[PDB]
């Protein structure tokens, strides 16, 4: 199967998350979840206090084969992501080793543009984070997908069902993609992979 | 300073229990999450692997004074709550006292409706288990609010925000269901509670 490391810290946003881990499962990629920046502790408290357990520590998963990181978003989490060399080392390893990078909400700005992963990426974030991305850089729009380095950004917790739909299509196809699509009961608005 | 108990089992639909947390407590809901496992165990594997930690037992809370009962989906842990005398009877006392039942995806079809909790009312839940809910009830709506019961139910993981919003409009009002809405770069297929 396909892979994803889903990396998860103290106030990572529970919604951005547990969505992304859901319809990856669905999709039947194979989700592995880390502990970034607690000292290998499995429990993180997210950003309105729902309490996950998260697999492993990252510094025991992050030499793995998995085909995209993912970056969810709340702010404090996504400091302790900008602020964990080993996360910023893993984001970069899976790119220079031709694999996806997928970020959602604060983590583009916090993450990404800090540390110059993608110096000359377009990509999206939280709209009231507009300012924390270079302007030749932003565009606002629920998921932009960068193909060219292989740069995966979304909005909010509101687009993480856009978000996670795309991880799908590029990883297993257009079709699991819209099989999950159509389990979901989705809104008016999301694109369903059916086209 | 309203309230709400989230009830969650073994194999609950994560998206469903965790978004709704999430927008409650976005709103200044007060949450309390309930295991509703047959051992007590709070530790949770949801329907597709993550690892939740409810707040409490639900014998150490169930008589509490919360506004609303809220009752995810997702196949097994619906089967759970039906299976489970404290839960039923919880529910019961919830409807009987005045206060609301909310119930998504399969919990409709799965706990409600066997046990005629709602005999009169409209109700929706996940489309696939239409023909489990009683003709004349049934509505194919993303929310359905029967206030002549005190019963709003919602179809799947994709109506999980209009659930939530929902949930904040009966407990807080309008004004915060907007709110709310604003933060989360929600599809533009949802209520959005501004006129
Ligand atoms: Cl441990
Ligand atoms: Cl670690
Ligand atoms: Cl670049
Ligand atoms: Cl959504
Ligand atoms: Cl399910
Ligand atoms: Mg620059
Ligand atoms: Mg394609
Ligand atoms: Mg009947």
């Amino acid at each position: 199967s396909a892979s994803a490391l889903v990396c998860l810290a103290p106030g990572s946003e529970e919604t951005e998350a547990v969505t992304t881990i859901n319809l990856l499962v669905r999709g039947g990629i194979k989700v592995t979840t880390a502990s970034v920046a607690s000292d290998g502790n499995l429990a993180i408290t997210c950003s309105r206090g729902v309490k996950l357990l998260a697999d492993a520590p990252l510094v025991e998963v992050a030499d793995g084969e998995y085909d995209v990181i993912v970056l969810p978003g709340g702010i404090k989490g996504a400091e302790c992501f900008r602020d964990s060399t080993l996360l910023v080392e893993t984001v970069k390893q899976f790119h220079r080793s031709g694999r996806i990078v997928a970020a959602i909400c604060a983590a583009p700005a916090t993450v990404l543009v800090p540390h110059d992963i993608f110096p000359i990426g377009n990509m999206t974030g939280f709209p009231t984070l507009k300012d924390k991305i270079p302007a030749e850089q932003w565009l606002d729009k629920r998921v932009v997908w960068d193909a060219r380095v292989k740069l995966l950004t979304s909005q909010g917790p509101g687009t993480a069902i856009d978000f996670g739909l795309k991880i799908i299509d590029l990883l297993v196809g257009r079709e699991k993609a819209h099989e999950v699509a159509s389990q979901l009961v989705m809104a008016a608005g999301i694109y369903n992979y059916y086209e």
